[PDB]
């Protein structure tokens, strides 16, 4: 069964030291990425955003490193190596979509647009110095639910590829106008307009560029 990346429960992003660790289980069937490397951000200490982070990690289990990062900026490593992380890189941004508006969710994780690309910004920087790695990313993919507006024009991914860019981080950005879940693969699914989970629906998502 998918559980959505669209909350309902209530947020704990606070004191990483505290939160959940799960195992991640590599799948052997994921393909080829474009990405030589990739992170993945887990935003807060939810069981369905850690399976989900676990599981993207899986998909490509010997070129992923998988970090939680906290309130205060302090993160850790659950999974992989990051000497792994040269290269063409994503970064997998995963947590609850929540705060509706009329362009969709405003809040990644309890993040505003422009607070979640300060604390990715801090990231980079502390990671790169404690890991002694250059994890800077080319592309991000926002997995939470329904942070693009419906028509793809406005909306938290549009002022987060902003942010990004003003905080010195230049990425392109794909993002899902619809809930989201991640399945035991590491593939993701969407809502349809009848409410039905499908996959591979590009109607649902936007890569935004430069
Ligand atoms: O090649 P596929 O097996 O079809 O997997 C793709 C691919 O991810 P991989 O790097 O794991 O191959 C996409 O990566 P892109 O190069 O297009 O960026 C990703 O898109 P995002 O990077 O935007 O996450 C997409 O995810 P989506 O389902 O949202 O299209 C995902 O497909 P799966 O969901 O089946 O893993
Ligand atoms: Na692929």
């Amino acid at each position: 069964t998918k559980e959505a990346l669209a909350g309902g429960k209530i947020l704990h992003n606070q004191n990483v030291n505290d939160w959940e660790r799960v195992v991640v289980t590599p799948t052997a069937d994921g393909g080829e990425s474009r990405f030589d490397g990739q992170i993945i951000v887990q935003m807060e200490n939810d069981d369905v955003v850690a399976k989900a982070a676990a599981n993207l990690a899986g998909k490509h289990p010997e070129s992923s490193v998988v970090v939680q990062i906290d309130s205060d900026g302090n993160y850790r490593v659950v999974y992989g190596d990051p000497s792994k992380l040269d290269g063409k890189l994503r970064w997998q941004l995963v947590g609850h979509g929540r705060d509706d508006s009329e362009s969709n969710n405003t809040r990644l994780s309890g993040y505003s647009a422009d607070e979640l690309a300060v604390k990715l910004a801090k990231f980079q920087q502390s990671f790169n110095q404690a890991e002694n790695i250059n994890n800077k990313p080319d592309h991000i993919s926002i997995v939470g639910a329904s942070l693009v507006s419906d028509d793809k024009q406005k909306g938290f991914g549009h002022q987060f590829i902003n942010a990004m860019d003003a905080n010195g981080l230049r990425v392109d950005v794909s993002v899902r106008s619809s809930e989201l879940a991640v399945d035991e693969a590491g593939r993701k699914h969407t809502k349809d307009a009848n409410g039905d989970w499908v996959q591979k629906a590009e109607n649902n998502k936007v890569s935004l560029s430069w």
